[PDB]
């Protein structure tokens, strides 16, 4: 089958019209030995390309595209598959340098790709990256059919949040905030995961059913990189008392076309509130900062250090439900209220 | 001050050239008379058009734009003030086919600002109209400055939602889901309030902090609608079981640029999870659909029929609040594990 890929990228830095037109002849020679066409344009700093070709011609290049140093921020706006015919037949690529190009009815195009193209780019800071895998993978997000998928869930929360927001300038809690979000969702994304929202201070995060041993892995690194990021703060910095408690669970999530045709999205976890809610209050009644669910704990297959700390119920069912921890020697620790009027000390003095 | 503002719409009924150049003509001789100027450009059922002029007259044209009946979905992607000088001088309205046009290089740049739109009205799905509002209001989100702002909170909830996952198939569950997020979001942003995002089954919105009596109306809205889906669905339809809880509180937001760098949003209600999950237990303890706290009762103005309720704690603090609800013959249940049961053997049943 025939498959073309659009895509938009950033000049990782200055490029001229002569090295860009290189790019272009460069690229109308390789595609030619592979059969493949399309159209390269520039403006102002940006990269559209279209490519057109067998699909695993196109993928191999792509991929080669993806790895060139000369541009980043590479996105796929549209992913085409079983594509009848060819859109730029005689073009094994194209070239179009919007910047020198004069003529009368494209300038005010150009001001429109540019608008089009930075709106986007907003955009994009507000969605999650999911919906743009889907997208590179050829389906619409819209036309997703439901279906029912195990997953790990990951609930993590700032321990005494409340006390960053009463003691700090607001500027500073967001400060605070995003260093914590920053951790997670680097983390998280390194091993497999994803992030699905923030409800409040809360990361919520999903792992695939089988991935226990990365949620767990991820859990520890994002322990491992809090405590770094305490001892390494500036003489009274906020970030020295930025601590984070962490659960996971199994769920039964929803994947499909939900929500309010005002606002979409491709998931749902029924009551992912109770199971957050439960979490948390497990994390500072056991003075463990991180604690999952027995489903978990035999999903996993590395041999974790595994220890039960307790009972609990998450779901709002009557199960009771071995609750299990790591035990090393950053999940060692004393207590609970004291930790709560430690931060406030702290922060009352800075 | 000049001001500019750049737009894409949808074409609502099929217009042919003569009728877009007849428009363009028109509004080239409006704006002449406005000193207004600036470029319209149509392609396959999408307009786009840039305005430039003082920004007391782009307003009132604006207004008359968004009010055409020829045209739907008009989204405006960019709003400059203070403009230095104008993009199109010499244009009062130029008008640009590009169905019609056949110029050799302008056929793959219809290709592309045709994959761009259709990808930006993808992304619009899933992003809040809140940060399309701060957009068009000439001020990029990406650089709000920090601000505490108390807001009145709303979580609505499905009762006893993981019955319906346990007892129906997927597509039938995501079809309840929808038609409960439709009805919330209706009448929330009827009411002035803006839904911030979904929890699983939890709607949670925003209203700002003088607006208690809209989110009261709202709330109570929502539970009239949701009995009249319920009584008028079909026989063994699964909307005959679909009910809300509802809670309403105060709550210190945080707006800013916040989160991840990867993944961004516009606000953050610290320990949301943790006020959403103790207003559900409220609903569930008291057979009571909606609940509110004391702040927000005072804040009202209206003579709203209030009972007082319980005291509950909130915010994790030990400040024991009153929650109070209206009382009226739709407030006016009896129970709790029955509402349970009901549900479960009525969805057993179909
Ligand atoms: C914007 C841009 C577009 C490119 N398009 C192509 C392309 O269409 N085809 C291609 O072969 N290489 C393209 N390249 C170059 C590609 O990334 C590699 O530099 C090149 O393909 C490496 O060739 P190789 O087989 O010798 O290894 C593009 C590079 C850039 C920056
Ligand atoms: C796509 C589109 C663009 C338009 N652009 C303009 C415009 O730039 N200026 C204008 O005056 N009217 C414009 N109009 C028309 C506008 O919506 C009203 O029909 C018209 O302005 C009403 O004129 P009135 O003063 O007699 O009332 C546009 C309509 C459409 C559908
Ligand atoms: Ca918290
Ligand atoms: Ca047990
Ligand atoms: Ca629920
Ligand atoms: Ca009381």
């Amino acid at each position: 089958g025939m498959k073309r890929l659009t895509y938009i990228s950033k000049f990782s830095r200055p490029l001229s019209g002569d090295e860009i037109e290189a790019i272009g002849r460069i690229s109308s020679q390789k595609n030619q030995q592979a059969n493949v066409t399309g159209v390269l344009l520039c403006l102002d700093g940006i990269f559209f390309q279209i490519l057109e070709g067998e699909a695993e011609k196109i993928d191999r290049i792509y991929e080669r595209i993806l790895a060139d140093e000369r541009h980043t921020d590479i996105l796929c706006l549209k992913s085409e598959v079983e594509v009848q015919e060819r859109m730029f037949p005689d073009w094994s690529m194209q070239t179009i340098n919007l910047d020198e190009n004069t003529d009368f009815l494209i300038r005010p195009i150009k001001v429109l790709l540019q608008t089009l193209t930075e709106s986007h780019r907003i955009l994009e800071k507000y969605t999650q990256p999911s919906i743009f895998k889907i997208i590179s993978q050829g389906t619409n997000p819209l036309n997703i059919r439901p279906k029912a998928v195990e997953k790990i869930v990951f609930f993590s929360d700032i321990v005494s949040f409340s006390t960053f927001a009463e003691k700090l300038p607001v500027e500073e809690v967001v400060s605070v905030v995003n260093s914590y979000f920053s951790v997670c969702t680097a983390i998280i994304t390194r091993q497999g995961g994803e992030v699905t929202k923030f409800i409040g201070d809360c990361v919520m995060a999903y792992f695939d059913g089988d991935c226990a041993d990365q949620a767990i892995q991820a859990s520890l690194d994002i322990l491992m990189e809090l405590e770094i990021l305490r001892n390494s703060a500036p003489e009274g910095s906020p970030l020295r008392v930025l601590y984070s408690g962490i659960g996971l669970a199994k769920g039964k999530v929803i994947e499909g076309n939900i929500g309010s045709e005002l606002k979409r999205d491709y998931t749902i976890l029924g009551d992912a509130v109770n199971v957050a809610a439960r979490l948390e209050a497990l994390t500072r009644q056991l003075s463990q900062a991180l604690v999952f669910s027995s489903e978990v704990k035999n999903s996993a297959t590395k041999s974790w250090n595994f220890i039960w700390l307790t009972d609990s119920e998450l779901k709002g069912k009557s199960e009771s439900i071995d609750i299990y921890s790591i035990d090393n020697e950053m999940t060692r620790k004393s207590s609970g209220l004291e930790i709560a009027r430690n931060i406030g000390h702290y922060l009352e003095r800075v």
